[PDB]
């Protein structure tokens, strides 16, 4: 595969963290770029890992996270572009930026754009959430973490259990009960796009009132649990916070999926 960078080339540098799945850091090759090192494998996982490598390669988006590559050695790893800024995680609940509400509209819009994308793609994220969505010099949104669902789902070791925690506040209902024909779907990544939107809306996580990360998962699951929607800040367009009930629908058949989702943020956008 001419996607493997050679050995040797990439430089490693800032430790950017170590989460449920890799830890990231910056580096160079050819410039800067991101690195996320995956676990410290057979020849059928690595057929497996370069066939996921495919699916990243299906991607060239300016609202999506450039892959750049991937390694083998010393560990499986996947190279990307450096994005020069902040995670949206990091903006509204780490230095809670204050974004003005036009520039939290364009966010979403910038989401929902790179979220079509992959759909017309027939990718499914599976994983969105804020912290794997970078604002890029403080004004293009790139997505990641959408590569190797194969891996980071299937594999023994992969930290699922891990993952979950870290996932849990994005988790469509049917995702949270794996019981419902084909739980991954482009409606649950239209009900985590959902989340993200109470984010920018809100500047809070859902869910802040309740402690108990083991009552949420078992709450949502059963359909009994929803974000608070009286945080939505005054000037928020009544128009977007409609369209966010309509993600967060708990049957996932009633959620607009994302050309209709674009649809109507470009329109309220532009009825400004
Ligand atoms: C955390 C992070 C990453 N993470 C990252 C990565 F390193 C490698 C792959 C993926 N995702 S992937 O699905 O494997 C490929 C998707 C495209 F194909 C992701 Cl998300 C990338 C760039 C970053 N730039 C700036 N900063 C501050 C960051 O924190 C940062």
């Amino acid at each position: 595969d001419d996607w493997e960078i050679p050995d040797g080339q990439i430089t490693v540098g800032q430790r950017i963290g170590s989460g449920s799945f890799g830890t990231v850091y910056k580096g160079k090759w050819h410039g800067d770029v991101a690195v996320k090192m995956l676990n410290v494998p057979t020849p059928q996982q690595l057929q497996a890992f370069k066939n996921e490598v495919g699916v990243l390669r299906k991607t060239r988006h300016v609202n999506i996270l450039l892959f750049m590559g991937y390694s083998t050695k010393p560990q499986l790893a996947i190279v990307t572009q450096w994005c020069e800024g902040s995670s949206l995680y990091h903006h509204l609940h780490i230095i809670e930026t204050k974004f003005e509400m036009i520039k939290l509209i364009d966010i979403a819009r910038q989401t929902a754009q790179g979220m079509d994308y992959l759909h017309a793609k027939s990718i499914i994220h599976r994983d969105l959430k804020s912290n794997n969505i970078f604002l890029h010099e403080d004004l293009t949104v790139k997505i990641g973490d959408f590569g190797l669902a194969t891996v980071k789902s299937r594999w023994s070791g992969s930290h699922q259990f891990e993952q979950l925690s870290g996932s849990i506040l994005w988790m469509a209902p049917e995702v949270i009960r794996m019981q419902d024909k084909n739980p991954y779907s482009f409606q649950s990544d239209v009900y985590a796009f959902g989340i993200v939107l109470y984010e920018l809306m809100t500047g809070q996580l859902p869910y802040s009132n309740i402690n108990n990360r083991d009552q949420i998962i078992a709450m949502v699951g059963a359909g009994a649990l929803s974000p608070d929607l009286s945080k939505v800040r005054s000037n928020c367009p009544k128009a977007m916070k409609r369209l966010m009930a309509e993600c967060l629908k708990k049957k996932r058949d009633e959620r607009p999926l994302f050309p209709q989702i674009l649809a109507s943020i470009e329109l309220l956008a532009r009825s400004l």
